[PDB]
């Protein structure tokens, strides 16, 4: 059986939020993690052909979740 944990990726994390189509583009991709994320700042993204739309949203919920806990 599992322990707490199962699968950890930027999946559930856009579950939670109520993001859908961007999910789908990310798992499609194959990039979808979360420590990535974390060190992937807003450069990184706008280079894997995210706009800023989405993007500084994607970046804002995980830097203010980081930010908001511990």
């Amino acid at each position: 059986g599992p322990l707490g944990s199962t699968d950890c990726s930027i999946v559930s994390f856009f579950a939670r939020l109520g993001c859908s189509s961007c999910l789908d583009y990310f798992t499609t991709q194959g990039l979808t993690t979360i420590y990535q994320i974390e060190h992937y700042s807003m450069d990184d993204l706008a280079s894997l052909k995210i706009p800023e739309q989405f993007r500084h949203a994607i970046w804002k919920g995980i830097l203010d979740h980081r930010q908001l806990h511990d």
